[PDB]
């Protein structure tokens, strides 16, 4: 009976948004009781007229946190590191650096002092650039005190994990946890074989996009994915119980709230609200100045189980891309936006809150 509805639903939700904000393409995909439905709209490229589908390949951003935080969960299970360690500890070069007094946590949840949104300009894709940038570095604020979002920050804590373990960040993910998650339309690189899934992204102008490297691209930001796989890795963590136990166990790890800022809940990658919630003060938790600007955080007495009534979700971008996946246990509801522009947070949220309250009015006693 949800099923029934959901077509239009689903239409009603994203075609205005589309619309509004001339994206060409966009997928969804939603979980139900563990049932999959997709919906397919518009265009992965324009130039050749490849219509989206559920695996059409799509650059997630920063929805990668999400993948990064598992390989540390991975990490945490195996007692390769803990969240209170010292950051230089699994990097001897950065001994003597700030980074002897920065906890791992602090990096995973964008409290390290400050690191900024992005790395400069001047910073490119390699080790010691990447390296003398981190020993150089001098605070904006004291650790463990302001939230500011930073792609340093949970790169750092990514690129760490990986060291843990004793092989690079790379190879973790495409050897160890995207097979352990089942995920075989999952990329940090697009193989030859599978470029021609591979959408186009759109910028301003319609300027084709497709994101280049940068330092530390793999852990902030690096994913391309189809709405089929990710929807699967949100299943996974619905269900973490229903993985080899060092995987569940990983997952689980990305399931703890850390602090609060306004009604949101930090965990490594994974963002929560309590559900219900308002359209607009989920959107507000998602909005731009929650990203770009620096804020006081609520430290909580003791890690919150992110379980129960509580949504968990994540924004992601590229210059060409807009993705949103969000999930709520306590429904076993999950959902998957992928679109090939890169429009606002708000839309997205307006897209998932649609599906979701659609959903939600759906299971009311008939009076």
């Amino acid at each position: 009976a949800p099923a029934d509805r959901l077509k239009a639903l689903v239409d009603a939700a994203v075609q205005p948004v589309m619309k509004a904000n001339d994206i060409p393409g966009l997928a969804v995909a939603i979980s139900l009781k563990g049932e999959p439905h997709y919906f397919s709209y518009g265009l992965a490229s324009k130039e050749d007229g490849r219509r989206v589908t559920p695996e059409t390949l799509f650059e997630i951003g920063s929805v990668s946190k999400t993948f990064t935080a598992t390989l540390a969960g991975y990490a945490l299970t195996q007692d390769k590191m803990r969240l209170d360690d010292r950051a230089s500890q699994h990097w001897p070069a950065l001994q003597g650096s700030r980074f002897d007094g920065i906890s791992l946590l602090d990096l995973a949840t964008y409290t390290a002092g400050g690191l900024p949104l992005q790395f400069p300009d001047s910073v490119q894709k390699d080790q010691a650039q990447i390296r003398d940038y981190y020993r150089q570095w001098q605070p904006t604020y004291a650790p463990g005190s302001q939230r500011l979002y930073s792609n340093p920050s949970i790169g750092l804590f990514g690129y760490l994990a990986a060291r843990s373990l004793g092989q690079p960040f790379e190879r973790l993910m495409e050897q160890q946890v995207f097979p352990a998650l089942g995920l075989e339309q999952t990329h940090l690189d697009v193989p030859e074989a599978a470029l021609a899934q591979y959408a186009q992204g759109y910028g301003k102008d319609d300027r084709p996009l497709r994101v280049g490297p940068g330092p530390l691209d793999a852990e902030g930001y690096g994913v391309k994915t189809s709405a089929a796989d990710l929807l699967r890795f949100v299943d996974a963590n619905l269900h973490p119980e229903r993985l080899d136990r060092p995987w569940a166990q990983a997952l689980d790890a990305t399931h703890r709230g850390y602090y609060k800022v306004g009604d949101m809940t930090q965990g490594l990658g994974w963002e929560a609200y309590d559900w219900p919630i308002s359209l607009k003060r989920l959107q507000a938790g998602n909005s731009t100045p929650m990203a770009l600007q620096p804020h006081r955080i609520a430290r909580l007495p003791a890690p919150q189980a992110l379980e129960g009534q509580r949504l968990l979700n994540k924004t992601g971008s590229t210059n060409g891309f807009g993705a949103y996946v969000a999930f709520v246990p306590g429904r076993d509801l999950g959902l998957v936006i992928l679109a090939n522009r890169n429009y606002p947070n708000a839309e997205r949220v307006k897209i998932a809150y649609a599906i979701l309250s659609g959903l939600e009015q759906q299971g009311k006693v008939p009076l």
